[PDB]
């Protein structure tokens, strides 16, 4: 059962000027997921030091950074907190319309696209790169979701069936056709020692 | 009743090493501790949509900066989360304890004291100007706490007295007698457009 979700008129027309804006500087879009995925490994590290058992679907706390040239994926993985069905049905969206105006209005005011993050929207910057996102999330107090947007204005969630991934999320960026530089090895590398070289948990870079 | 605390070896030493270092930038204090205010309020808004009540003890989000010259205190207020008495005594040390550890590595091998805030443990930096710094917190699900520290290895936590807070932290920071600058209107202006222009909360900059 595929569930689709309108998003807020907020929101799309963020999305649609993340795909419509000529902006050189693409990379940034990772810098921002990884730093999505090391504040969800904080928030159940935090957590579990009051409730040790919220690490019984996984101990271990980090980031690995997959590509595939044959899918032309680059996935980020997580062993983070992961996202409940009213995460990304509600409450992300909720909290993503301030941040997008915000933003949009910083835009106006002569900002840069590599700010997003300072507005707690920079998942979006995913769309540089990629024509479509799919997250794959498990959070402990819920079962394992499929989020899917390929913009145009909806969403689609659903019960994942795939390879159950005990507590966190995946990020599977859908690349543009022009953009599988994110694809290699040394530029993937030259990305995260520029812009994520201090995040606290391990990044590892799958090799193809 | 005041219970003293010592820190552990680690956070007793990064204290040390941010009074000792001599560094001249010591204006980033302010971004850090408006920064935690940030995500202090983030969190106590992102925790109320799926439990309103959580906000029965105050709806208004916002920061003030609260500037005292005959106290010769700087208090940067917010209506965030605010902290337990188990965060005080127990949970932040041990977070803290290896962002110290990797913010020791990254200093030895050439980062800079700026970068304090990638390790998690950016509050410290209060300890560039302050000579002791006194944190009131008041958290949903606890009672309202001082705590205290003039580094030395010790900190104190009571239950606090003064004004109720209704829900939040106030960060009171008592300035070295060489660093009175920061008490002063234009001077904290200055910072907060250089640093914080795009935090997504009213910050009010109280006059004297
Ligand atoms: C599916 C969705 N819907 N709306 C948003 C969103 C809203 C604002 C920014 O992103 C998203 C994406 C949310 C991404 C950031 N986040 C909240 C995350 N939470 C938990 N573990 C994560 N590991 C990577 N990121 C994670
Ligand atoms: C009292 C104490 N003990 N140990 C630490 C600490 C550990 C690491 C960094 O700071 C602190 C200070 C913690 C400061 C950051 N924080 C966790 C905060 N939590 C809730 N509302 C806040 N409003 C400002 N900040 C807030």
């Amino acid at each position: 059962e595929v569930e689709t979700f309108a998003f807020q008129a907020e929101i799309a027309q963020l999305m649609s000027l993340i795909i419509n804006t000529f902006y050189s500087n693409k990379e940034i879009f990772l810098r921002e997921l990884i730093s999505n995925s090391s504040d969800a490994l904080d928030k159940i590290r935090y957590e579990s030091l009051t409730d040790p058992s919220k690490l019984d679907s996984g101990k271990e706390l980090h980031i690995n950074l997959i590509p595939n040239k044959q899918d032309r994926t680059l996935t980020i993985v997580d062993t983070g907190i992961g996202m409940t069905k009213a995460d990304l049905i509600n409450n992300l969206g909720t909290i993503a319309k301030s941040g997008t105006k915000a933003f949009m209005e910083a835009l106006q005011a002569g900002a840069d696209i590599s700010m997003i993050g300072q507005f707690g929207v920079g998942f979006y910057s995913a769309y540089l790169v990629a024509e479509k996102v799919t997250v794959i999330t498990k959070h402990n107090d819920d079962e394992q979701y499929a989020w899917e947007s390929s913009a145009g204005g909806s969403f689609t969630v659903r019960t994942d069936t795939g390879e159950p991934m005990g507590r966190g999320t995946k990020v599977i960026l859908h690349l543009k056709e022009d953009q599988t530089e994110y694809l290699e090895e040394r530029r993937i590398k030259e990305i995260v020692k520029k812009h994520s070289q201090f995040i606290g948990y391990p990044i590892t870079l799958f090799v193809e």
